[PDB]
């Protein structure tokens, strides 16, 4: 295509962002980024992907240590100049100013008259779990992606055969244990990792939004608490965001709220007297301990695993499930492969640097879920939402 | 601003990149990453920064290992399917699809029916100079960027005093010599080097085009053999693309055009009977050996060295210089800090992840070329093109 047809395509979504239809935001976006790579010449694009963005990565995780986006946050109005910012942040002015400049030019934060000023985004990533965000994703996943060209070079270019101990993960972090037992022995990065599950895809529609999965009508129509007084259990819901996003939109709740996660995530959720759910330690790979309930969800959980592992994941709530009346609720990643996206495929190299996995087809799905012993019901999409929403139920 | 206030300032720049005004691409491309800017929300800012970025420099890496682009573009309009380019690049035909799509996701190469496509940035790509860039910079670049955190905090967040040995990139390779002396230490990366100087800045307007620097009027214009028979030395001019291209540009000549590097530079450039150059051997850090040539010609020389260093590199040229007749043709960036723009900031940030060096400001440069016994005439720019054109003469 060439940059004329680009510039009308990038028109046309943004008279349909300004009607406010639905996925038109993340058009008008995808349309940007094809009209910059339409116009861009190879030096700028090695420019772009080895110069600016590997130091935007930097000054992004130096900030989180220097505690920069909280004081431009402060400022509001007022902002704040290089001297000031660089006296509260103890760093040589020279230096604080090199790279504020840089996440200006990368539009990270604004600057008039030789004043900073925080932005929406900076704003927002002052947030404790977007700081742990960016440490872990510097951290941890860097490293990995690093990995990649030596690790398949040496690996003869072939999928990772068991996932979980000969992937690039092990070979960037010099370990041969998985990544989660390395999460669990590497201090503070699980507690990171947990913090991070709640700002990977916030802001985006959520499977129960309105237009996306009909909630009422599938679930508490019909709920029947002679059947069990559990609404919907989240199986593997990191500290309960997606759980209590779920209440809110839907109180009164005719039925409980499960939370089942690991100890170590249970024990690290804070206190809340207003809390709607229920937060209990569970193991995915052991048989489903809450019977007969209305809903049964899981949002990327079984995309981290092998087939033999998803597999398992969902035949252990089989024998939990009332036939006829309890839902499960697969909200992944379903790969359309003649239509490459890219939060398809960010999250399916993810997968492959920390994981060793990988992203899954709607045939993929179908298959383990038959396996499982379930079979698919409806599968729901929303346009710009990285997820889809899979019900299905017993076979 | 609104997205709606830039999305009618990229429709203005449209209208300026259709009319084919200077710098009006770079300005389109400018107001495409604001729009994005204006429009991702903190969860999508964190996945396209820390993982298709990383992913995506990662996998143009490993590219270059199984020469996936230059089969790509011997396709040409036929294309390869998954299978095909498997086989030829001797890659798991799951792992190639996979990567392959994010590349196609991230706009790199493009997908029909299940069929690749070379595109103008993939097949640009292909070529020897781009890949030696790719490796360079993912091999020894990416690791300084990404060892800026924990450099900094560890040296008290302070300006590298030394430069030479004292910077992330003495860390981040875990050596205490300087770049150049690592360089020299660790083939192939020097001869990497060479090759991507005539490709960080490819396809920009050169200071010798059309409404940058007046070479005819100033130059070639009383240009005096009785002088010199010398019409312009490239002082640290690579393996001789710029002065190559000045050649192509003004021929027939009137005087010579004599090229200067180190050894291992000169001694690497390709045999070719149709050069317009003299290729030859000198240190900047001793006295200019041609004397009394028309000009004398710096491109990203003194931006990498320390002020004192900067000042003696300039100072060398000084007893060289013809009163009246010899110009000293500096090619840098001139740094506004009011204006920050990611040409620049790229460049400084490089400066700093290598050189421990950095970009200067028009106040910076006339206090060098002062100190060195030079002084400013006029300095030239070109809408979107990084350098500025500073020409001095004997103060
Ligand atoms: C499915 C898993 C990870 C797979 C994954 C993701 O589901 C998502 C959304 C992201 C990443 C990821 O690796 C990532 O890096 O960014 C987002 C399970 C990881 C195991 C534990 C933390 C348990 C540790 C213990 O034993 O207690
Ligand atoms: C000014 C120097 C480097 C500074 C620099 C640049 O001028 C440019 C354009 C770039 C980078 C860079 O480091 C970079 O990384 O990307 C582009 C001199 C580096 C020394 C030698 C290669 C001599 C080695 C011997 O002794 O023979
Ligand atoms: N064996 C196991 N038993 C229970 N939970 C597990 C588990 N292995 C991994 N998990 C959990 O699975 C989750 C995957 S990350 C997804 C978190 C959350 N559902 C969200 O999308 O935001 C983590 O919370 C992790 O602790
Ligand atoms: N001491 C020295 N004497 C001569 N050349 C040197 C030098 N130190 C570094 N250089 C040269 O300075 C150049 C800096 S990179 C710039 C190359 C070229 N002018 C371009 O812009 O494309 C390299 O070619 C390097 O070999």
């Amino acid at each position: 295509a060439s940059p004329a047809s680009i510039i009308q395509e990038l028109a046309s979504a943004a008279k349909q962002y300004e009607n406010n239809e639905s996925g038109a935001r993340e058009a008008l976006i995808a349309q940007s980024r094809a009209l910059i790579a339409s116009l861009e010449v190879p030096s700028e694009f090695i420019q772009h992907t080895f110069w600016s963005q590997p130091a935007l990565s930097a000054i992004v995780r130096l900030a989180t240590d220097v505690n920069l986006f909280q004081y431009l946050k402060d400022a509001q109005e007022e902002g704040l100049n290089a001297e000031a910012l660089a006296s509260k942040t103890g760093m040589d002015v020279s230096l604080f100013a090199r790279l504020a400049r840089h996440l200006v030019a990368m539009n990270v934060i604004t600057s008039r008259n030789g004043v900073f000023y925080g932005t929406a985004l900076s704003n927002g990533l002052a947030a404790e779990n977007y700081q742990q965000s960016i440490r872990f994703c510097h951290d941890v996943s860097r490293p990995s992606f690093g990995a990649f060209p030596s690790f398949f070079k040496g690996n003869g270019y072939k999928t990772p055969a068991l996932g979980t101990t000969d992937g690039p993960f092990q070979s960037a972090h010099k370990v041969d244990i998985s990544f989660p037992q390395w999460l669990v022995g590497n201090p503070p990065y699980l507690q990171y990792f947990n913090s991070y599950m709640s700002a990977y895809r916030a802001g985006k529609p959520n499977w129960c939004d309105n237009g996306f999965y009909p909630v009422a009508d599938r679930l508490l129509n019909g709920f029947d608490a002679s059947v069990s007084d559990v609404l919907l259990v989240d199986v593997g819901g990191g500290r309960g965001h997606d759980i209590a996003t779920f209440g809110s939109q839907f109180s009164p709740l005719p039925g409980r709220l499960v939370l089942q996660d690991r100890e170590q995530v249970i024990n690290s959720i804070p206190a809340d007297e207003s809390r709607q759910f229920e937060a209990t330690t569970h193991d995915i790979f052991t048989t489903q301990p809450v019977k007969h309930a209305r809903a049964y969800y899981m949002h990327s959980v079984p995309h981290g695993f092998g087939d033999e592992d998803a597999v398992k994941i969902m035949a252990n709530l089989v024998p939990a499930l009332a036939k006829g009346y309890s839902r499960v609720l697969l909200n992944e990643i379903v790969v359309d492969e003649e239509r490459p996206v890219m939060s398809a495929t960010n999250m399916d190299l993810i997968m492959l640097a920390h994981m060793g996995a990988k992203e899954r087809t709607e045939a993929d799905w179908r298959s383990i879920l038959t396996r499982a012993g379930l079979k698919v019901v409806n599968i729901y999409s929303y346009p710009g939402v990285a997820e889809s929403l899979i019900e299905a139920e017993l076979a």
